[PDB]
């Protein structure tokens, strides 16, 4: 869990490389270096991973 975050808005994946997340969900931030718009994250509880809007992720 090198870097953690908390989801701030619901987001539903519309394509394969995205990750559906719900407000309040805890994530690992896997990659916040490649894009200021899209971060690769993984849900702590389910282990599901993919791209989400950066602006929806509050780092801990």
């Amino acid at each position: 869990g090198m870097e953690r975050g908390i989801v701030q808005y619901d987001f539903m994946a519309e394509s394969q490389d995205e990750l559906t997340i719900k407000s309040g969900d805890k994530v690992y931030i896997l990659d916040d270096k490649k894009s200021k718009d899209w971060w690769m994250c993984q849900l702590v509880d389910s282990g599901k991973s993919g791209l989400v809007p950066a602006q929806f992720i509050e780092p801990v």
